[PDB]
């Protein structure tokens, strides 16, 4: 079912009907006729137009869209409106950049005249996840309404309201209805979505076990994926890391979003040299979490997004420990009706120790102790995930040169993640494939259209 | 399974052993360790020297390279030469663009030094089909080299031969072993290579039915994915076409490797004026043919590769025949124990008759009537398939204003199809998706990896 269920009181917000098979082909149609209808007539400077009034709307109500996904999610209200300002930018970013990203390109040859097109698709499905329910959505629809691809959006079963309100948002802007279409489908709808030939591309952010069903039906199809996916990701404290600087960034690098986030710092490898200074900086600084209610400014932990999501992280924590692993640091039942988990911390992961390798995705801080530099990036990248990461130090070319012997597709430097409309985004292995932002995240679902005229 | 029957002859020239379940696992670690050694150790220019090497073997080998194409899928010696000059081609570009294509991009962003690496990834599984048997490797071997991904290739059953001589070729060129290794496996192995871990991407050249199979498995299993598949490609025949350019032209643009080419001409697109002189052209240009020994030069049409290929287009010309189709030329038995159909057109095509939207894998002209260059171009956009084509006409602003409404991936002026290494190759829809050759096809299977270092 999808509902809006507030994380903070367990209580029913909103109840959304589900589409009909009649009405997802109806909306289907409409958005293959718009491919068509912006394939015939150029209407880029009504879609760029589009999307900066878009932007425009963002700032305007941004404390509305805030509450909308801290109601649906949990998440903390500021960090809503953070994700309200990413989304603006993202918006700018691509209208700013349509015609430098959609130019022809010459291709050198002395065998005659040669060039390629940037050309769209087709109708795009989009599976975005509710741990950034605008973020997610933003980072796919900017691009692809830029190119005239337009867009139907399978949103998670706990988001339905920022799902809902974000194609309300895009047609209060002015574009033409299809340019976005929120689907409330179920998982059949789904598989038939991905067959129908008037769909020409799947993007996904979400979980391997989504990616993985979603990526095997649109292989049938011979449709293509690109997919963002979980991390695990390694944040490695060299042995000329700056401790200040690094005591700074803790809190961000695994409690944001109460470390409902791909690229969450969550294996901190550490020397054995530094080991119990880490242990207990990490302490010092997990102690500091306020939990309460997420609208509240003084609330620095939020709940997590739903009872099963809590229930899995108490599951995983119980796991290492029956596995043999350490309880650095909390641990401890939350006693409150929202789906509450508190900041805890383990050590001791052995490779028999199932948690060694999997991803938590909540409040969970993890220490590797490490013996050598060398060690941190063999245990780095013992991983069936590789998406971002951190190198630690104080010595810029030291910092450089260890992050390109990580094997992920992004490594931060003295700082946990971040993300910026200019950044490229994404992973390898089991996080994924593709990028997603920068001018990498433009092309995904643009036919690349060779134009050669022989001498 | 494994097995050379040579088309002209119908006789065996060679039967292979299927590797071994320890075989592939052996190969397959052999592979993940040189992919290690590779991102541990620079080894490019050794690389770009054994690429340089391939390239100078397939030169002052041509004839030998070109002779195990012909016995193994029948095409003309003469073709064959030419595809090996293609991969000599292939082989020098990549190595020649080796520096520059995998240079560091750097990103402009104020908020701090941003840029990204173009890293190898892992073991690529190339799955590669018999029309092109050297090409179509070629075209993913040598970018995949270069960036330092070893390859592992599970080629057609039909030309066995051709597959191991890759593998031979590229050793004797002093590339170390596992650069490329051949798979003479079966399905149940080719899922399990694909389920493998050290395994990283899928690209495969083919037909729909085996790219979606291959898409489907590697889509359970989070692997990448390119797809180069077949066409249906429109040649559209302009009001100001040069009928004197043209005729040079059709020959090769339908007949060329006996029609088996996902690029061939398969639509010919004539307006009404047109029409009967088209017809009587184009049938003036097939009769021009001469099927026989493919190794004999004054051979310009060769067998099809294989008994069951000539069946299935035998088959097709009777399903358009049955509903409704006109038997323009040809249609004729070949009486010859080789696997041989002789040049065939056909015309009145309606939407209700199946033939109009499928691709027929042989010697087979049609000619599609329209009223307008309007109807021309939405007919050639009425198809299941978008990889090629070609534009007919004297003014070449004219053809590149039309080209660019044809949903395909390349539009080819005045000419049929043709492939260099600087030009992207790929399609849409049932084509596949993702390009092969030009600096487009050096990034598929690459870890694009952003450094950023906030200020």
């Amino acid at each position: 079912a999808y509902q809006t269920i507030y994380p903070y009181t367990n209580e029913v917000l909103h109840t959304f009907d589900n589409m009909t098979d009649q009405g997802l082909a109806d909306v289907l149609e409409r958005a293959h006729l718009l491919y068509k209808k912006w394939r015939k007539e150029d209407h880029l400077e009504e879609r760029k137009a589009q999307l900066h009034q878009v932007a425009n709307i963002l700032r305007r109500d941004r404390d509305k869209y805030a509450e909308i996904m801290t109601k649906d999610m949990g998440k903390l209200f500021t960090e809503a409106q953070g994700e309200v300002d990413l989304c603006a930018d993202i918006a700018d970013y691509y209208a700013d950049k349509a015609d430098e990203f959609l130019m022809s390109t010459p291709l050198e040859t002395d065998s005659g005249q040669a060039y390629y097109l940037k050309q769209s698709t087709g109708v795009i499905l989009a599976v975005e996840p509710w741990n950034f329910p605008y973020y997610q959505i933003m980072r796919v629809f900017a691009p692809n309404f830029i190119v005239g691809n337009p867009m139907v959006l399978k949103h998670a079963s706990i988001c339905p309201r920022s799902a809902q309100s974000f194609e309300e948002l895009v047609l209060e802007a002015g574009a033409e209805a299809g340019s976005i279409t929120n689907l409330f489908i179920s998982y059949d709808q789904v598989s038939q979505v991905i067959a129908d030939k008037r769909v020409v591309g799947v993007c996904l952010t979400g979980s391997e076990r989504g990616g993985a069903s979603i990526a095997e039906e649109a292989g049938k199809n011979l449709k293509k994926t690109t997919l963002e996916l979980g991390g695990d990701d390694a944040f490695i404290i060299l042995d000329d890391a700056d401790w200040d600087q690094l005591e700074k960034v803790l809190y961000f690098s695994r409690l944001y979003n109460a470390g409902q986030v791909c690229t969450s710092s969550k294996r901190f490898i550490v020397l054995d040299k530094d080991y119990d200074r880490f242990k207990e900086l990490l302490t010092k600084v997990f102690k500091t979490a306020k939990w309460g209610d997420p609208m509240d400014p003084e609330t620095t932990l939020a709940p997590l997004s739903s009872a099963q999501a809590k229930a899995d992280v108490l599951d995983q924590i119980k796991l290492a420990l029956d596995h043999g692993a350490e309880l650095v640091y909390g641990g401890e039942a939350i006693d409150h009706p929202g789906h509450f988990v508190m900041p805890t911390i383990i050590a001791g992961l052995t490779k028999d120790n199932p948690i060694y390798y999997q991803e938590i995705f909540g409040p969970v801080g993890e220490i590797y102790k490490v013996s050598s530099e060398e060690e941190a990036i063999e245990v780095a990248n013992d991983s069936n995930y590789g998406l971002g990461g951190t190198i630690f130090s104080s010595n810029q070319e030291h910092a450089k040169a260890v992050a390109a012997k990580i094997e992920t597709g992004m490594s931060f430097i003295n700082s946990g993640w971040t993300s910026l409309p200019e950044l490229p985004f994404g992973g390898i292995k089991h996080s994924g494939y593709g990028r997603e932002l920068s001018e990498l995240g433009f092309t995904s679902f643009v036919n690349e259209h060779l134009i050669y005229i022989p001498n």
